[PDB]
């Protein structure tokens, strides 16, 4: 039968304790969900007779999950093993109660020893039952034992009272055991809840685990036969069993270092969501959790169809090998060579490979093969090979420095040797020029040291060309004749010729496979092509040089080579708190590919769901599984793609007004560019808005990152003296890093004070609030802070979590442990240091203050000249000019204008408070400043290649001269990544420095100011803005002037009196129906038309849309009177 | 983007867990190119998105003389682009590109199932703009639709309607130039 | 030039240096073709935000900023698409 | 210790870490904390106190008086960095 | 600075640390010595 693990199975897998932290680990866990085995003792009576007793034997696999549910204490243990018993690597493990025994000597027992019945038959032993681990100790290796123990034995009876579970494995030759034990009530399930197991023992044993068997005792008594064999009565037991799969695991360590929460990643696309963002909550939107890529269904192998085989057995045991100035060379072609034949060979003693490993040559087909032969001295020998100079390797023979193949030699002096003594093999002393490669030369001409007159004939001065090695079978190692081969192979820029040993296989084509052409190993999918491949060429080639076509060895026909589908995975999750129904989009994949590319022939049943299903649906993007596509035009919640996005909504559901997840569905569907509008739009249409909302549209900018320096040697060499000395070879780099950082950290307070800065003075506030019912103070400071912050400057304060404040660290404050809590600590160890802005938190917020104030009390003119006080209800009376709504729109609603700026901050106060996306971007930029320096701190940790990442652990262990390279290949790295770090750190700088020059130019134009840049500040037509400190940043309260509602109203762009135009002098002409007006452009104020409001032009015929009417002379009244 | 494995070592196995003693590069990378992918999404966003209604361009032209007809978009083109945006899609070049073109094949390869061309490029990839051409053809009409029938204003309120010779006079006053000389030349600005 | 070719010639020992060191030069280039993407796309943001502001001002509004928005005093734009980028129809005044 | 090793100031510490925990971390990867194996009790780790000696002058032509800031360190920590009691009294004169 | 004047202002001349004033080990208890040694205290020793 099967059952639900649920969560399950986890443990502790390291020995570390976090607070309130989590942890991404990889090892072997029980899966999420997965289903547990269950196995049985149980008697029921009758002739169908249920009685089972399940000793089996099992496969231990990955690693194992066990549980046992235990009233009786009938599960004594288990022993395990590649044999499970006595056979080989094998361990008897025992528990009874506190103590445990282990025992790997050869057991005297079976599968189990036999036990249950107790109390004997009567007061004497009688001792039937004999029971013994071990004897004859012979040949013993080990053995192990943990603290005595003393068996409850109750004999009570009653419901399943506990849970005993268990987890093994065995890593880097430690066995482990990690228990749990809990309180239960049911015998048939395992409980939905979570609690991880504890390690117990932790031995390295180094015998590996194939399978085990469960050990439970058989309880016998006056009604049972006893026979040891039947004779037992087994009652009712059960238990579970799981195994473990490598896998990425997500654990939740509580306050207090326990582990509260798991999460399997590989269970589904919520799980993999949860560790994209190593968090067990995780917001609505699209991760990239992994990349998917088709697996190859078959391999392919493909070889011209040639059944001979190659001469090696001739050329490697020739009569008579060559002298070397006359070098033998021998083409070997159109055959199968199985080179394992001579890699084998004992007779080689030099083996010798410039491009190839001796394992791979079978698995190649070479274009041509070349075999040089020569017999050789020993001394010379090593001369045969790149680079190298000699009597033979300057004229005789010599290979290019590029060659590729092997050189083969042999002492041979059985070979070549003379008892009368054979000299034969001759070499070239002396020669014009050096012997190019593979080159040769015979000429023999006397060879003339200075007299001339020598003509052909070996004088006194004139000696004889050629030398010759002389062997005899006294000769000595050095100076013994060698026989030498050098197989030269050609490479596979041309047809193939001679083949290694492997079979071939059909063609199949449009299936992803992998694939062996002529030795070309690859992945992908084989189609045929229309190419037009010459008759000599063998293959093609992409921009990439990777071969693009093949010509199949056998048909030789062409075939066109693609890679395998793949794309990333993009996973769509609603929000936690929202739901745990999830979907996943395969980037760019079709979905015809999708079952092929994931191993749906090989895996589990489980994995089958998540190929197929109706829920499928393609997009531009890619394939979008698990989502369901809707026809309405949402607006975009989460991005999917190609105009595709999703959200979570609801079906035919009951209404409940507790929130429930369960029910409702991902769609995904294209989405609205927003909602549609058809404009009133009219040749004489026009909305002049009726009233306004006064409106904080807060807008949030970085200021600065978070000023840090770093001590190069610190970081790089954590002040190792061998690494301090190396980092010397590299020069400046140092210097150049911290002249970057120096230029970054002065950069942070110029930004701060470029921004801040702005005014010559603190300007401070007056004890009088009297500002016409404008309320700052929630925006002003407050004198009893402490640290005298305004309230909403408090709230970001507080919202954003901050690197750090105040910057004053006790060297004693962290000493031990507490290290861990303080991040800004850990980097204090760590070479990293964080320096303090120029302006403190406090004084950034007296500059913010004296912004403020002055903005309150003298608005722009601080900017110019001193501030020139001014009332804070005229203040806007200037603002309102700006945006071109006339002074009195303030004046004749300012109680009102009061209460929505007073309303509108408090609505700020309360956004701020609902949530951090109001935050934003400071809460990102702290982000990334400290996921900067969290990489360039775990990259401490990184190889780059090195033995280990603790510079000490090499120092410690290698030769100097080793060390060196090592620790100049971890010095490469870190330098590499601290450079990529301070370029991150550079090109950051200048994002935030755009931004800063960007708050700096809104502080200037928006606060000191009134900028008429639409849309620059904030949201709307732009009042003024206070500005309010934050974290390594600033807010701007832009108090916008947004026009709220509107009507429908008739225009004309002049108005014809006396057939003269008139025009406005500002604002616009409308009417409603039955009279016209001259409007403001911004605020429906609807004034007569008169002179006044207007210039006359030329005449009416011009224009085009011109309207009659008659305006109003202000002298008029005047005249009649 | 790019697959920094399968760029690097093709999601060799044998590359691969070399990749990994890396460290952190593959995946910061990876992070770089997604953050500039997003970047660009949200550069199309922070540009075009400034609308949040799409508006819609009306039946009738009678914009006073200025014929958008070139800019507006067409109905009959399936992406419905303007005739501009046309001659600006002809004029960026497809054509020299060798493995552009052989990438823009596989779009069009609608015939055969199961052919994922991502991994085609050998580990390279292109994300689709999550604003398509398409959409963007609408979001640029929205812009322009407002930009024709409401003035500055839908920058700030809703969309408020005016008509684009009255809009004229907002702008020609903003040159310092008064609103007559707009429209003393109505149909002369028109025809420039 | 080719990993795979690398692969099929040479054992996992051997391999290792020749693949580190083919790791390290792509790597580099990778490095190198994302930094210069990354200064690329400094570029292009700044042109995004650039655009971004005439959109704001020149399309959504009107511009005092002489020459920022075409070159003229300025009326009004309109943006049209294009691939990978944007073009405005800068409807700038200019005296004759 | 356990084999763990750096250099840092130890204080005993209230963090309450399990039967089994050895050790703690930060954040990222930094071991913060440790358990005595001798005594039970857990330290709690701060880093060795080091700063850049950034040096304040006047220009030089001006004058040749120096002052140094020792960056984010503790003044008590400037007496104790050096060995200030292993030195002798004259020594000590400049420590504080 | 690699200079004979300097300007006014602050210069980062070196990087601070206070040094390690004393040096710690600390680790749990062991035993167990070798055995053989007994051996060759034997009536007769393992025999080679």
């Amino acid at each position: 039968a099967y059952t639900n693990s649920f969560t399950r199975g986890v443990y502790y897998p390291d020995k570390v304790f976090r607070s309130s932290v989590l942890h991404s680990t990889q090892d072997l866990f029980l899966p999420f969900f997965s289903n547990v085995t269950w196995f049985h003792a149980i008697h029921v009576s009758g002739t169908n007779g249920t009685k089972r007793f399940d000793n089996p034997v099992l496969p231990f696999n990955d690693g194992v999950y066990f549980a046992s549910t235990e009233k009786s204490n009938i599960i004594r243990g288990w022993i395990f093993g590649t044999t499970l018993d006595s056979k080989t690597q094998s361990l008897l493990i025992v528990n009874n109660a506190t103590n445990v025994v282990i025992k790997v000597c050869e057991f005297q027992f079976c599968n189990d020893p036999f036990l249950g019945v107790y109390y004997h038959k009567n007061n004497k032993s009688w001792m039937e039952s004999e029971f013994r681990v071990y004897s004859s100790a012979n040949n013993c290796t080990f053995e192990y034992v943990s603290q005595p123990f003393l068996m409850d034995l109750e004999g009570k009876q009653g419901n399943f009272k506990n849970l005993r579970e268990f987890v093994f494995k065995n890593i880097d030759g430690y066995f482990k055991i990690y228990s749990k034990h809990t309180p239960i009530n049911l015998v048939r399930d395992l409980p939905q809840g979570f609690s991880a197991l504890e390690p117990l023992v932790d031995l390295p044993i180094g015998i590996n685990i194939t399978r085990f068997q469960t050990l439970l005792a058989l309880h016998r008594s006056y009604l049972t036969p006893g026979d040891s064999s039947s004779g037992w009565t087994a009652g009712a037991a059960a238990y579970y069993v799981g195994y473990l799969q490598p896998r990425t695991f997500l654990l939740k360590y509580n306050e207090n270092g326990t582990i509260t929460d798991a999460v399997d990643c590989a269970l589904d696309p919520l799980s993999e969501t949860k560790c994209t963002l190593k968090s067990f909550t995780v917001e609505k939107g699209i991760y990239q959790t992994s990349n998917f890529r088709v697996q190859p269904t078959e391999s392919i192998v493909r070889f011209p169809n040639i059944t001979n085989l190659c001469p090696f057995g001739e050329v490697f045991n020739a009569t008579r090998f060559a002298s070397v100035y006359a070098w033998n060379r021998k083409r070997i072609s159109n055959c199968v060579a199985d080179y394992s034949v001579l890699y084998n060979s004992a007779s080689f003693s030099t083996f010798k490979c410039y491009g190839v490993s001796p394992t791979k040559l079978n698995d190649l087909c070479f274009t041509n093969v070349y075999a040089d032969s020569f017999v050789i001295r020993g001394d010379e020998v090593r001369q045969i090979a790149p680079g190298q100079t000699g009597k033979i390797a300057d004229y005789n023979y010599k290979l290019p420095d590029d060659f590729t193949g092997c050189v083969i030699a042999w002492n041979s002096n059985n070979l070549d040797s003379k008892v009368g003594g054979n000299y034969n093999y001759l070499y070239r002393l002396f020669r014009k020029s050096n012997l190019k490669p593979f080159e040769r030369d015979i000429s023999t001409e006397i060879y003339q040291a200075g007299s001339t007159p020598c003509n052909g004939v070996e004088g006194f001065n004139c000696y004889f060309p050629l030398q010759s090695y002389g062997f005899q079978p006294t000769n000595g190692v050095g100076y013994q004749p060698y026989r030498v081969v050098v197989l030269s192979f050609e490479l596979l820029h041309a047809p193939a010729t001679v083949c290694g040993p492997k079979k071939s296989t059909n063609l199949v084509k449009n299936k992803c496979v992998n694939f062996n052409f002529n030795g070309l190993t690859g992945t992908g999918v084989l189609t045929e092509s229309n190419k037009k491949f010459l008759p000599f060429q063998q293959f093609g080639r992409d921009i990439a040089d990777t071969t693009d076509a093949v010509r199949d060895p056998q048909t030789l026909e062409i075939l066109d080579i693609t890679p395998c589908s793949f794309g990333g995975v993009s996973v769509i999750t609603p929000g936690t708190n929202t739901s745990n129904q999830v979907a996943v989009l395969y980037q760019g994949v079709n979905c015809t590919e999708v079952p092929v590319a994931i191993h749906a022939d090989q895996l589990t049943p489980t994995w089958r769901v998540y190929s197929t299903g109706s829920n499928v649906f393609q997009t531009r993007a890619g394939c979008l599984i698990g989502a369901e596509h809707v026809n309405n035009s949402y607006e975009c919640d989460i991005p999917i793609g190609a105009g595709i996005c999703a959200s979570y909504q609801t079906q035919t559901n009951s209404p409940g007004s507790a929130g429930s997840v369960a029910s409702q569905s991902i769609i995904a569907y294209t989405m609205s560019l927003g909602a549609e509008n058809s404009v009133a739009y009219s040749n004489n249409s026009i909305a002049i808005p009726t009233n306004f909302t006064i409106s904080v549209t807060t807008e949030i900018l970085p200021v600065s990152m978070t000023k840090t320096s770093v001590d190069c040697t610190m970081y790089i060499c954590g002040d190792s003296t061998e690494c301090s000395n190396l980092l010397l070879q590299y020069g400046s780099f140092c210097t150049q890093l911290n002249r970057a950082l120096t230029g970054i950290a002065v950069e942070q307070d110029k930004n701060t004070q470029e921004v801040f800065a702005q005014v010559k003075q603190i300007y401070k506030t007056p004890p009088i609030k009297d500002f016409g019912g404008f309320n700052f103070s929630q925006i002003l400071p407050d004198p009893s802070k402490p640290s005298k912050r305004s309230f909403i400057e408090d709230l970001l304060f507080n919202k954003v979590t901050l690197a750090d404040a105040g910057f004053i660290k006790q060297y004693g404050d962290c000493l031990g442990d507490i290290a861990a809590r303080d991040l800004i600590c850990a980097q204090k160890f760590n070479g990293l240091t964080v320096l303090p802005p120029l302006l403190t938190d406090e004084m950034i917020a007296q500059y913010t203050s004296a912004l403020l104030a002055g903005t309150i009390t003298s608005g722009w003119t601080f900017g110019a000249g001193a501030a020139l006080q001014i009332p804070f209800a005229m203040q806007m009376a200037y603002r309102f000019n700006g945006i071109g709504v006339t002074q009195n729109v303030l004046y004749e609603n300012q109680k009102l204008i009061a209460n929505q700026f007073n309303s509108a901050i408090g609505k700020i106060q309360d956004s701020l408070s609902s949530t951090a996306s109001a935050l934003g971007k400071l809460q990102d930029v702290v982000n990334q400043n400290a996921q900067a320096l969290n990489t360039l701190v775990k990259q401490l940790s990184s190889n780059f290649g090195a033995i280990s990442s603790v510079l000490n652990d090499i120092l410690s262990r290698l030769d100097p001269p080793e060390a060196e390279v090592q620790i100049d290949r971890l010095i490469t790295g870190r330098l590499q990544s601290l450079q990529t770090y301070v370029t991150q750190q550079l090109i950051r700088a200048a994002e935030i420095r755009a931004s800063a020059n960007l708050a700096a130019t809104k502080m200037s134009e928006c606060v000191l100011g009134q900028s008429k840049r639409v849309d620059f500040c904030g949201k709307g037509y732009h009042l003024m803005s206070f500005p309010q400190s934050a974290p390594h940043g600033v807010v701007f309260l832009h108090v916008t002037y947004v026009p709220a509602q509107e009507k429908n109203f008739t225009t004309a762009p002049a108005i014809c009196h006396d057939g003269k135009a008139h025009f406005p002098r500002e604002g616009v002409f409308v009417s409603n129906g039955t009279h016209w007006f001259v409007t403001q452009r911004n605020f429906y104020e609807p004034q007569i038309i008169t002179t006044d409001n207007t210039f006359v032009s030329g005449n009416c015929d011009v224009v085009i849309g011109i309207v009659n009417n008659t305006v109003y002379d202000p002298l008029q009244p005047e005249l009649d009177s």
